[PDB]
């Protein structure tokens, strides 16, 4: 029993997109649904909130929203152009910035408020009003560029959060795990050439964006060996996902000794969403969730944030979390996870798993760690 | 230009199963869906169905229903008290056939019909009066045993149509060839003791069934080498899907000589699928038909039935079925898949591709097809 | 048994108008909606189609489509300067056309094919290729203005059907007769100063054009006397507008003697519309469909053909709808419509129905007719 | 500003009711929903609750839950047989509790946690804890009668309530007001014969139970003057449901003097409202609340209690529910009901108002109020 803080707000649930079927774009030769229609939906989140509420869990939690992020928060990271044109489609009902960025009426002030959820929840831990805490951040931030919105991304979440804490409570070197199973592009792209803040992405292979993998991007100038890819092979499931994080990530945190560790947590991972093709359950993420935490109990006095980015399946993303929230508050409600056996059952068998921490291996060997 | 037969009819469409989340039971820790909540949906099926209208496709093919099959059509498959069974949960408004078998009033009826157009289909081109045809066959019928509904499927459908016409149509020798996602279970167990019907599965280790591979169940006394499985592995794509055909199905196919080949085809090894994991597009699906189709060519005088199992994909799967029925019409429309060239980019890289390669050598080998 | 043609395209039901809840556009304090966002939404038409075809009613129909109506079919009713406007907006992605008029990408050629459904419907009718005739045109016609969208309309689909039966038909004296629950404002304005079309409108009291009633509008110079407005008092059920059909319509037809009557045929007076407070139940649509054939057959050779404009119940029109063709086809199939009992026992009391009576009685003398 | 009770529990949303079209049951001549499937859907009360929380009204209530009803306070209701066969249905996965009342898997459970919201919300306001208070009740309780289920009622949460207050607190006379459009059949049977409650519904003239007015039934021995239903007419509007109010209930109540004051508060008289043909908007809510608060001050010390019953209007009732609670709370938040203008211009013109305005003058005669 940690103190774990919980910071969420009603308002980051109403922020819209438009009319999708599934993620695609209507028009064309895409049909309108017949039902839902929401490419980045509010459901996911409001149904792990739910969870925690009915399995008793969230009264042992401290429950915190926090004030949306200044303009002078924005301004660490984003140029005054994206933001005022973000801020110029919000205004006027939504639309698109650019091409592949939907949005809709007062996303920008939604957004605000997402990253300053991120922000509180850092500044909570930093200050030792809390051990941990978890941040229900939608809209998500990790594909964000500066400049450019991206894979359903406006502002950039974690460096805003990141930026602030060093600019007004001293924070030193911070590592940013982002196990969300697209590349957190956004956050490498922020802190490339930066030594005081160790990015890794672990994702599979080419999802998104689509192509990337992204091994030999180590980082530029004095941010080179400071900037980690993993990229997993589609399929990978349980055995591949903790052993990068085994052979790889505690290593690299261990040789880097941060202040502070922040998880991009995404559960696009597990085994049922649409938008990848990993085989994670929900003891997979509890798993990863505990040798994080550990790691944070062995290098910085257990000081340990994660901010909700991605995942798509609406009934079981909040199984996956609801276990984050066990793992990092340490109390077990009584919830047993309906799928659990059944994903386990269908894991990759022996040739691949071997194969695939083959490859994981070899990436540890390229990266010095082995 | 072929003469193409799809055959379809719109009560297939109202064919339901109660209220799940994606398709999990609602109930205990499973909140009920905020909205939709069809396990087994009609909307992807029909929005194939849209798309070949819109596209112009439509009227360029023979369009057809079919009588359902009769009860002695169903007999001789499937016993009495299953059957009994059945009909008794549809006439008294819907419920469950055992555990993880949810259906809908009137769903017997609906799956007669379903049933019904398999049969014609076949029917209609083993008479010569179409060269290939398509049934829009909903529910679906490769997991079904001849006792016991599984996976959504409550009649074996293929069989039914393939036992029907071996009494009455004077049929010799069938290949069925099963591209869904998910292993053929039903169709393996009802002809494993056959050699009359070359039963094959490609499929996702370990999907549906959970935990089933099946490289080693090859048939049952006079049925021995007359089934084969290949477990392709989690994440593949295009090249390992049309590798695996070229290299086993073609071959096995070369060797048995059918009169006739029917695909069940599924469409949830689409890249957006939650079902499963594999990373195919549209242009995997028309070059896999393609490649039966030639095969048909050469050893049936093109004589080809693909009968609609599974995709849960919404806004994916019709792109998928209508580049299906492109390449069995021969007739090429203007739709042009929108994800076609993000799903390319995603494709896995060679390392995984050339394992994957041997692992499907390695099966052909132990098959004697190498 | 009369030939009665059936015109549809699949085509209308891809328009689509963006993420509403319910109908009230998102943002603000208006949520996003869980599910479904359609303000005017397909589903109502395509179930209704759903319903005939599995009925076995749509066989014996004579099923067409047809071209869209040109540009300068448009331009008999609407200026360039509208419809370059409303083009644009569709060109490029969807958008508003002015404020409450949401539409989407391709709309401006779907609200063409809807226009050319209604054209092609007219002319059948009139060259005796058919007796009568139903077009499902969507999206609606009755409450577009030459120069404005208004009410999910944004062309005027029998005035452009009429006004080109007139140019290329010598179609002379023609009757519109709008029974959507709603007030025909655009067919009002567009035949206000003209003497060769009567336009009469049915419609609740108030409810939209919000706060119009219209009993004393009756048409300007020429026009005068030439249309004809009955506000209903909400609440009212079949015995009421059966009064007002029998006591004001048919009369009014007599008198002008047409050679085509026209139904903007809406089913949003039904007893569970969320659009409107009337009680319709589906024998309701079928009398009133009977009473102007009937009038039809006495006056113009039984040249009618019937639009469909609004109905929002999207369980309970396909049973209106149903009832309207088989009325129109003079087939009745074995559909029993399971709410009929239920909505003819929440009809009004005779205090009510007396008063209503009453009202339509000083209508009639006010108009003349009596 | 007065100390407001909200008493709610998320897993009151969690109850479920199968697959509706709407509220019509899927089979037969009912196609299953293309999307959403809810007969008695979570999310209008959802919605409410949210919109409190954005406009900054919750954090000013006294946010509370309730422990379940007891066995023992369900049978002061019901007998044994009906709460054991409901049991038994929940248990066993859901199902039909007789025909038309549909239930889901532990519906049980959050009926009997509903009813117990109604019993903690009118305990703390007896004792003096709460000057009034709203409980979010659902499923709903006023169609229930002791051994049946009725209009998506399951138990009497109301009567649960007054009953243990009798038994436990002291509790005299109390008067429930029903202004849910339905007829509170439920309540009026449990109190019939009854002079220690004074039970009033208004309600639509024969909307459900299907055909009932009621205003001759009065009572029945002990309790004959002390039931009073008022049948409005369909369609009638704000004017009307404010008259009805100032003219029959408030003098009513003063007759009765009671101890308390309950509201059986639905909001299906809506103007948007499928299952119901009314014309109120939110100002119509907020003024009735403010009429029996009033009330409650001048009879009762300000003990007021109100409990959810109704209202289907998805994207409206949120916005007459903040409205309700605005008032009973005596804080304004900044929110502006989109439609109310939209409303307050389709409302009833003099004819029909002061038509019906006659026919409450007439009732409130009959019943010796004037
Ligand atoms: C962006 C994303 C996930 C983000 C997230 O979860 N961040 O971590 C996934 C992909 C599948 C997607 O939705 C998409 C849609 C349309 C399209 N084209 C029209 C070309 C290309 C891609
Ligand atoms: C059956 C199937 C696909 C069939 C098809 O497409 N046939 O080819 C897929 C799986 C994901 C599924 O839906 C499921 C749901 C619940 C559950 N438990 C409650 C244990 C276990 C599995
Ligand atoms: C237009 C229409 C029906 C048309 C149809 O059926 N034509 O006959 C109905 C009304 C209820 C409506 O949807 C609405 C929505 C929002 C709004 N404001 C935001 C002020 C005002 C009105
Ligand atoms: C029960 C109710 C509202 C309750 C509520 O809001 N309580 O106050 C409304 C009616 C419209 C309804 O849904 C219905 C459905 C089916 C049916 N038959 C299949 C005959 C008959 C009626
Ligand atoms: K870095
Ligand atoms: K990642
Ligand atoms: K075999
Ligand atoms: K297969
Ligand atoms: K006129
Ligand atoms: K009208
Ligand atoms: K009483
Ligand atoms: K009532
Ligand atoms: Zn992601
Ligand atoms: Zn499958
Ligand atoms: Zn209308
Ligand atoms: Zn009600």
């Amino acid at each position: 029993k940690r103190k774990t803080g919980f910071f969420f707000d009603e308002r980051c649930f109403w922020h819209s997109t438009g009319l999708h079927a599934v993620t695609l774009p209507v028009g064309g030769w895409v049909q309108p649904p017949a039902g839902g229609g929401h490419a980045e939906s509010p459901e996911t989140k409001r149904r792990m909130k739910n969870l925690m509420d009915v399995s008793g869990l969230t009264p042992q939690l401290a429950l915190r929203s926090a004030a949306p992020a200044s303009l002078e928060d924005l301004r660490r990271i984003h140029p005054d152009s994206y933001l005022e044109r973000f801020k110029a489609i919000s205004d006027n009902g939504g639309g698109m910035l650019g091409k592949e960025a939907p949005l809709g009426p007062g996303s920008y002030e939604i957004a605000c408020l997402s990253a300053g959820l991120a922000c509180a929840a850092v500044e909570a831990v930093l200050k030792g009003e809390l051990d941990n805490a978890y941040s229900l951040s939608r809209p998500p931030g990790h594909h964000c560029l500066p400049d450019q919105s991206m894979g359903f991304c406006f502002l950039a979440n974690i460096p805003i959060a990141v930026e602030r804490a060093k600019a007004q409570l001293g924070l030193g070197k911070v590592a940013i795990i982002d196990w969300d199973v697209h590349h957190g592009n956004g956050t490498q792209h922020i802190y490339l050439q930066r030594d005081d803040v160790l990015t890794i992405s672990l994702h599979q292979d080419g999802c998104f964006p689509p192509g990337y993998a992204g091994e030999d991007d180590r980082g530029v100038g004095a941010g080179e060996g400071y900037n980690i890819n993993i990229p997993l092979l589609a399929g990978a499931g349980d055995d591949s996902w903790r052993y990068a994080l085994e052979t790889i990530v505690i290593p690299a945190l261990a040789r880097f000794e941060p202040e502070l560790i922040i998880i991009a947590c995404g559960y696009d991972a597990n085994a049922m969403d649409p938008l990848a093709r990993m085989q994670l359950h929900s003891d997979s993420f509890r798993a990863m969730t505990e040798q994080v935490q550990q790691a944070a109990d062995r290098l910085c006095g257990g000081k340990l944030v994660m901010v909700h980015e991605g995942g798509y399946a609406e009934s079981y993303v909040p199984f996956c979390g609801l276990a984050v929230m066990e793992a990092l508050s340490g109390i077990r409600t009584e919830v047993q996870d309906p799928l659990l056996e059944f994903i386990q059952q269908q894991q990759p068998r022996a040739t691949f798993a071997q194969f695939q921490r083959q490859a994981i291996d070899r990436l540890a060997q390229q990266f010095g760690l082995q």
